[PDB]
């Protein structure tokens, strides 16, 4: 019983974290193995700088590796695209199964918050449809990483770098490529039009049915081509076949089918809710994929 915004289990996170400097400049990074990997900007002190330039004229005594009461010994380091392949002398102990992943405009993956080496505490995020996202992000969180876990791996997707204007953020993959038209550089940058992730507003919507919230339920069944057509006036995101398909797990369980679901959320948009909460949310959540509230109404673990 019951719904939360959770967020994985950010236990195996915490072991592989490292401070990273190199002047009057520190960020965070992620030990794996004998690599350290840290957005390229600590090198720099932001306008229209020259990393490659700048990165010539580095050497491996200027990164200082903090592993807490541990120093780690820089032996060797490059660069790729926007991150910088650290390596170190000595073999990271807590290192777990890992994957590095890239996310479809859409999907979600928890955070670790990181300061000076040290986590401050996890949270749960979605990839905008902007290539964006929200979060608690202060000076000094960067290289701090999005992740998600299948049992025994931990998919790294996502790395912070920075924070637009609006009060948003963007990093690049655990691969030096951003999500979204950003450099990490201090130019004028607008992030953009953002849309409603609209195949988790209804997935959302059956968590809401699985604990007993059926006010927005009715016998009207309707098409998509009319329903795409009043998705978009609200500037939602039109529904796919594609996004049908996998919400049918969670229809059958439900009696409903998904076409349903979609024509009460249509009768949403256009009178509101009139000072009710869906799950303690006067608004609709569309952070939440069908794989999560299958996750959380079963509960499928990780260990
Ligand atoms: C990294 O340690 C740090 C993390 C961010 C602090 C709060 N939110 C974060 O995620 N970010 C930076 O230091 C970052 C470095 C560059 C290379 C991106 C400049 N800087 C920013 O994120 C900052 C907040 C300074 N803004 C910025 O990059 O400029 C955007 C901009 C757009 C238009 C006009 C002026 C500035």
């Amino acid at each position: 019983s019951g719904f939360r915004k959770m967020a994985f289990p950010s236990g195996k996170v915490e072991g592989c974290m490292v401070q990273v400097t190199c002047g009057t400049t520190t960020l965070n990074g992620l030990w794996l193995d004998d690599v350290v990997y840290c957005p390229r900007h600590v090198i720099c002190t932001m306008l229209n700088p020259n990393y490659e330039d700048l990165l010539i004229r580095k050497s491996n005594h200027n990164f200082l590796v903090q592993a807490g009461n541990v120093q780690l010994r820089v032996i060797g380091h490059s660069m790729q695209n926007c991150v910088l392949k650290l390596k170190v002398d000595t073999a990271n102990p807590k290192t777990p199964k890992y994957k590095f992943v890239r996310i479809q405009p859409g999907q979600t993956f928890s955070v670790l918050a990181c300061y000076n080496g040290s986590p401050s505490g996890v949270y749960q995020c979605a990839m905008r449809p902007n290539f964006t996202i929200k979060g608690s992000f202060l000076n000094g969180s960067c290289g701090s990483v999005g992740f998600n876990i299948d049992y025994d791996c931990v998919s790294f997707c996502y790395m912070h770098h920075m924070e637009l204007p609006t009060g948003v953020h963007a990093g690049t993959d655990l691969a030096g490529n951003f999500y979204g038209p950003f450099v990490d550089r201090q130019t004028a940058q607008a992030a953009g039009t953002d849309t409603t992730i609209t195949v988790n507003v209804l997935a959302w919507l059956y968590a809401a049915v699985i604990n007993g919230d059926r006010w927005f339920l009715n016998r009207f069944t309707t098409t998509l081509n009319d329903f795409n057509l009043v998705a978009m006036k609200y500037n939602y995101e039109p529904l796919t076949q594609d996004h049908v398909d996998i919400l049918g797990p969670l229809s059958a369980q439900t009696g409903i089918a998904v076409l349903d679901m979609c024509a009460s959320l249509k009768e949403l948009l256009q009178n509101g809710m009139n000072g009710r909460t869906i799950l303690g949310s006067a608004l609709l959540e569309d952070e939440f994929t069908p794989f999560d509230v299958v996750r959380q109404c079963s509960g499928v673990t990780f260990q």
